[PDB]
């Protein structure tokens, strides 16, 4: 009944502990589980739940030849119980669309869903599950938006979109939203250079964004946003430990402010948590593909253009598919100090697996933990041959 | 808990946004989705649901075979989560029959089922999901209703029925319904000579509802509604842009009190929106079959006899089939003026599609935006082929 | 939150409307439906349901086979949605068992399963969803009940039983129950023969029970039960309008005291609404199989030992099944009369149709219009020739 | 919204009745019922549900091949509606991982799963459905706990866990939880030399656990646990009827202080209520396989070495089969003691079964009467040449 603010600090992380894990595609073999794409997790006062991009159409149903695609009339946001399958009778939709962004405010949720044709597409921001404000496309390629949770602090929640082309200049704007009302955009400025695919989380009344430079950067680019004076900056982390995927080796010194080159026009959805010696990164384990993922202890990674892992946890296998991940938190549960979570999409079908006609993925989530917890490695677990 | 009043007047329409979309022949070919026609959409205080005519069969269910029949005793009005699919599972039946309609009167539902053989229908009126009043058939010949949500003012909710001919003229009755009882009924009035299928909206004390003139006229009849007085009107739309199919083409002077000629005993279920030069028309965009669909701006439609389109948006490419098309509102959305909405049936299999032996479709839905949206097409989006 | 009280008179019943609907079987050729038989219908002051016994597998599944047999450790009380088919993911389970009774007292739900050998068994009394009460077989033969709902007044709510033979005298007792423990128990009196199946409804104080006696009787008993004295008295329909099935045909003066004779050691399930000229017999149509269904206006048939019919409405045509019939009335509705309903169940297979293995139904269930309607039959509507 | 306390003793135990039965193998031929085992039974104040270890497919599914492993990255406690089958559309999940306990305080509920290789594992404590405490494996060797429920008293939930060799001595603890926080732990004391799955009960403020030695014991061990002093005692059952399994056969004299000798390094989760002469112990009734159940009144069982049974109840036959037995108790029923309850895992497929490639499971419980009722056995029911 009142906003949320981001009034606390982040748990010392010195492990990661298992959250939740859907095993969809296996389940999804023998029954009516929904296609999906770009998942993640959010919470609200009184729930937490799985959410991705259906692609209108069950695993084993014929209409999943094609899903490969990222962009349909049949996408739409979907929500469905934690560690559930989506499925066609446990699925709620939140919006139509092929790129989203949701978040809840303490009071209630917003959830946004942008499309149309790649010239001509538009967001819709919905609040208290009804339709509030809309946005058109400003450059006329192909808007989009984080594909994981947005954060918000007394009733103000930005969401980052980016707008124009995925290989060169583009134009990201910051939107802060309340009641599903714009306040105020801000065109993005400091020194990252191209952004997509922003994975968010808050602390002490900032919003940290770890995102996605698809054009020149394997280093990871981040925006930190003041949500009461509604202002930003930007830049990469400074760290040798490269996060994206694909990437070239890791150096022994990174770059802070520009973007560590080697790999262009490429990159995937990422994640991490910047909190002094507190700071763990999520990454691939190949450097060449979607394949495996670890989280690396490496303190200061975001200020220090040297730093070096102290820590790691396996989380999938380099031998097993991975995907996009992202960040979010139960800012709802008890305790002096909010509890780092992410989540990883696990990958099935094309392109790396051609002898099915689909693309789909399940979920695993971790948050962390104070203890030094025995580590697993969590893969989807399904047997593409039982499709064929 | 107090009853709503239409105190509002309608949003300024710029262009029309995605509000919902359930895929469900998409979905239907491999889940346990329930074969559907007749459609629309409809609010409560808290919660906006799809609403169809079930068959009493899935669409993969040998007994899918001669769905396109309208009246069986198989058939029933259900509800279902917004954007979901209908299936076994998730739908709610609101009564039985094979003609509906249903409204929230700002304290609770009622739904309106009518069955029986062709001679010897009668109507049941639910209200807090509880029967409460009955009416025999008083023409003998498909005692029949609006297929679209009904809408209330202070308690009093008007329905249209038609009882007699579809092909002449037949006996046309408006009820006011109060917590499911009849306050009152009235004969139709006015220049309408053909009455079918209402599509009925709500703005400053007065009920707005577009219909359709089956026997004669290719421009659409309209009804004007005071719930107060519990009196009302009838003419047609002046414009020449004509919304009815099949029709003739468009001419340059329509008829304001006359049917327009040219196309006798057909139609198909439609709506519009009429507000001076805040005036939108649906129809197909085929003059031949339900096929495609795009909104027009046809300022002073309702009173102007040459007005001609400012503005459009396609919603459904004309390569792709349609259907019934019909209004509602979130009446209980925040702001200062209600939201326009409509929905298309995407029709599927017969009679057009007739390698298969079922009738079907999905839901297409959208509001309206003060923004200038772009737009894109809407499609069902299933391959006919694979249920072959 | 009080217990609620008979405190209202029967509606004028002028005709019968369509209430609910399941279209179970049709459904189930291609969806995750249970074999049922012995289905009902009961209300909660927020909601009425179907209720049916299970067979612990869907009709599709290999286990129907065999589902003709009544009585095994695979069945259980289920209840679901007004007019939802009884699916594996949808159906509540009210306890365990072949036998069943419900009915809520106004503040919270009793459910009474019986289970066992034949020799062994023994109900098990449920209240609030928690196991309070047993009673052990009696007479070492088939303990037994009602197969529709209990009715209740002040808290107060009897319930018949039989136990002991079905070709032959047997011992029919009366239990009072209160919070799901019992006040009181009677063995039956009156001129009643033999009793199984009670079919009950309430008005004015007083519960009216139609029940069916199997040794001899074609005529239908009747217990009327005072659950303020917690006193019974039995005797038979007076009327020559037979109600059970099979039975001989209809006479000219029938029996008030004893069985009418021609048919031994068989029957079905059924139920009357007693009450002066408002009095409606239901009936099978055939006197030789559980074909056709009937309401049957004969006033006074329970004193007037010539009664006839005076009006009517077929429910279900002689050319398709039918099967049990039950009365129950929403006792919560609103207004000053308790209006009466009914539902019949349409059983399908065996031992009619033994192309199948299996044996189950669908539910109709009507309610009384102070109307004069048309009417329509309501078959169950599947074709057996696709579970082939 | 207090913490509840055991104030109450057990009801006499003269028979059990029939609570529940899910009938999942059977109805999981053709329908999306979930492969599982180790199930138990739990009550919040509201509600009492099914739970066990999910094996993340269905039965029909391809991935049930395999199914006989105890530990994959595929397991999840999940819990679903009383009597219900563990559908994929009906399942929650409490959290992941493949050793489990759940109980409710009164309050809200606490969940705990273990996961990880059988060298790393960690137990994740849940408490109103967020991740609040985590432990770390202390003998790297399967970290495994009760399989059924636990119990609290004012706030306090004791767990037992055991860490080390399943053949040989281990390192069992006691945690004394509150708000899914420690307390307090204890390393195992008294005279039982192996401990494994604790079967738990609360009456008088105290709780009794009935476990597994799979060592070497073929009598049962028993904890008990004062959870306001959170101190505990160990000894085993000394009755000569013993409730193991596999065992050798009954002698005249028990051993109340160390294994009963003849069987090593196996056995199976059972349990027993131990209550002066109100004393009834579980088994199966053969002494080589999980097969048959039999409830047994064995007077002063705990402390009488040569307690011979006075009254027994047949559950299920010696030519079914059965599995993993546990205790349960409603803590929020009505009236003035606890009601004893219990359920049988009755276990299908292999190893027993191998001409299928799965190992899943159904449930049957009861709860104690004070009456003295009939038997029927209670089978899975289901037949495994349909699988095939
Ligand atoms: C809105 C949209 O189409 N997003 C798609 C993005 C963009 O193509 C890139 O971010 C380049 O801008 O990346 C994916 O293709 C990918 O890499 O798996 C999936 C995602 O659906
Ligand atoms: C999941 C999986 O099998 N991953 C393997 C990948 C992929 O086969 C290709 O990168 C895709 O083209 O290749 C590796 O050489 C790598 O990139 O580190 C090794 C790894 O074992
Ligand atoms: C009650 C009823 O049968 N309604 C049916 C109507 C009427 O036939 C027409 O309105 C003529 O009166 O139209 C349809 O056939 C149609 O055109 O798709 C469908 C609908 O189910
Ligand atoms: C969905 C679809 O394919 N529509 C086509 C229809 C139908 O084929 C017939 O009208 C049905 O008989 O025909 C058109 O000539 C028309 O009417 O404008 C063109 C349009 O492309
Ligand atoms: C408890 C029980 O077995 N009831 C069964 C009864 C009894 O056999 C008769 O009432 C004779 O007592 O009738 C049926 O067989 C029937 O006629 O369809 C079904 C029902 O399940
Ligand atoms: C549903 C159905 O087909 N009913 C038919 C029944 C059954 O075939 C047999 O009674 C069953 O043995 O037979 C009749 O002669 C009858 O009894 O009145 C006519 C009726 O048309
Ligand atoms: C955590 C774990 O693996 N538990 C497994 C245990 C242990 O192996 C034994 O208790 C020996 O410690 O027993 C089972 O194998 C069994 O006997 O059916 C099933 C269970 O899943
Ligand atoms: C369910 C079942 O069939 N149980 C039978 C079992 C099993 O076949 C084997 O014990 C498994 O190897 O064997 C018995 O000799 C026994 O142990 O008492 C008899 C019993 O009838
Ligand atoms: C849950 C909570 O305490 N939210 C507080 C809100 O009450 C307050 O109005 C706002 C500005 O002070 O900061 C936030
Ligand atoms: C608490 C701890 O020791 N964690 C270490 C981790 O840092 C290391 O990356 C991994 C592989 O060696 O083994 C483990
Ligand atoms: C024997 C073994 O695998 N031990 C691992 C250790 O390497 C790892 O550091 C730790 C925490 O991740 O989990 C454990
Ligand atoms: C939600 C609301 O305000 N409804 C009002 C109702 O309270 C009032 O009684 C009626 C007549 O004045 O008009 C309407
Ligand atoms: C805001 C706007 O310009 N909308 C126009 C619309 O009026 C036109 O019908 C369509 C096809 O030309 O293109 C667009
Ligand atoms: C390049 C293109 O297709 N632009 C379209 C424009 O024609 C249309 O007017 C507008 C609004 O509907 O959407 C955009
Ligand atoms: C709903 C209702 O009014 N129930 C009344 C109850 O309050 C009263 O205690 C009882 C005896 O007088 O009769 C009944
Ligand atoms: C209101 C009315 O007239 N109902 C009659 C009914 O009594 C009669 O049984 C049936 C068959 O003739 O036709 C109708
Ligand atoms: C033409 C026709 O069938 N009319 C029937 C009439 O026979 C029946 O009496 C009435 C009420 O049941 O329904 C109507
Ligand atoms: C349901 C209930 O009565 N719980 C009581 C709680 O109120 C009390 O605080 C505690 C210690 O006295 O014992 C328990
Ligand atoms: C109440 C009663 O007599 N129960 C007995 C039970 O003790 C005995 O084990 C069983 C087999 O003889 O038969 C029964
Ligand atoms: C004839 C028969 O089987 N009678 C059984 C009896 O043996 C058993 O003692 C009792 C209680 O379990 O149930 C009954
Ligand atoms: O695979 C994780 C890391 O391992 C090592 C090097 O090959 C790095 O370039 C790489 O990113
Ligand atoms: O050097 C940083 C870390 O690298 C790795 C391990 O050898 C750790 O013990 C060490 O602290
Ligand atoms: O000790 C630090 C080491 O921990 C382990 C792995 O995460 C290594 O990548 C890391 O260097
Ligand atoms: O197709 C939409 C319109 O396009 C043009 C003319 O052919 C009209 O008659 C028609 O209605
Ligand atoms: O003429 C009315 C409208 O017709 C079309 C377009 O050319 C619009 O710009 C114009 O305003
Ligand atoms: O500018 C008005 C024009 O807009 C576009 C289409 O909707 C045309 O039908 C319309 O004439
Ligand atoms: O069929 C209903 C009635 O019709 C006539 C006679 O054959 C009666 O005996 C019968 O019961
Ligand atoms: O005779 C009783 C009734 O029987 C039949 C009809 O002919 C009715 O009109 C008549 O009233
Ligand atoms: O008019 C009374 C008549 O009504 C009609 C049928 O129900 C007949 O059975 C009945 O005799
Ligand atoms: O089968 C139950 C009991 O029956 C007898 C003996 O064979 C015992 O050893 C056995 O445990
Ligand atoms: O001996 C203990 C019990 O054993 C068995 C039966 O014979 C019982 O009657 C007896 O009481
Ligand atoms: O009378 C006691 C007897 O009851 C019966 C069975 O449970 C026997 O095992 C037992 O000895
Ligand atoms: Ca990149
Ligand atoms: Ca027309
Ligand atoms: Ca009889
Ligand atoms: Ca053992």
């Amino acid at each position: 009944r009142d906003f949320n603010n981001l009034t606390k600090g982040l748990c010392t992380i010195n492990s990661w502990h298992i959250y939740g894990k859907d095993n969809a595609v296996r389940i999804g073999e023998d029954s009516d589980v929904l296609v999906t794409r770009e998942p993640y997790v959010s919470c609200d006062p009184d729930e937490c739940r799985f959410y991705a991009l259906s692609q209108g159409t069950t695993i084993r149903g014929k209409h999943s030849n094609g899903t490969i695609h990222d962009r349909s009339q049949y996408r739409a946001l979907i929500s469905w119980p934690l560690s559930s399958p989506p499925t066609v009778y446990n699925s709620r939709v939140e919006c139509i669309g092929w790129s989203s962004t949701s978040c809840h405010d303490g009071k209630t949720r917003m959830s946004i869903c942008i499309s149309g044709p790649n010239n001509n597409a538009s967001a819709v921001i919905w609040y208290n599950r009804r339709p509030v404000t809309e946005i058109n496309t400003w450059a006329r390629n192909i808007l989009r938006t984080q594909e994981s949770e947005c954060v918000c602090h007394n009733g103000v929640c930005p969401v980052v979109f980016t707008d124009g082309s995925a290989t060169g200049p583009a134009e990201t704007r910051i939107y802060y939203f309340k009641e599903g009302k714009i306040l105020k955009w801000e065109p993005l400025a400091g020194t990252a250079k191209h952004i997509e695919e922003c994975s968010c989380y808050g602390e002490r009344a900032e919003i940290t964004c770890t995102c996605r430079d698809n054009w020149q950067g394997s280093n990871r680019p981040v925006i930190r946003i003041d949500p009461v004076a509604m202002t930003h900056t930007s830049q990469y982390i400074c760290s040798p430990v490269l996060t994206d995927n694909p990437r070239p080796n890791d150096p022994t010194v990174g770059k802070c402010n520009d973007p560590y080159p080697g790999n262009n026009n490429n990159g995937v959805k990422g994640f991490s948590y910047l909190d002094g010696v507190n700071t763990w990164l999520g990454r691939t384990i190949s450097i060449a593909s979607r394949s495996g993922y670890e989280m690396l202890k490496v303190p200061n990674a975001l200020t220090d253009d040297k730093s070096k892992p102290t820590q790691g946890q396996t989380i999938v296998l380099n031998t097993d598919w991975s995907g996009y991940s992202g960040s979010f938190m139960d800012y709802w549960a008890e305790g002096e100090c909010y509890r780092a979570c992410f989540y990883v999409e696990l990958i099935r079908g094309r392109p790396k697996e051609d002898k099915v006609w689909w693309t789909s993925n399940s979920i695993v989530s971790m948050c962390s933990s104070t203890e030094f917890l025995g580590q697993w490695d969590w893969p989807d677990g399904a047997k593409i041959e039982y499709f064929l």
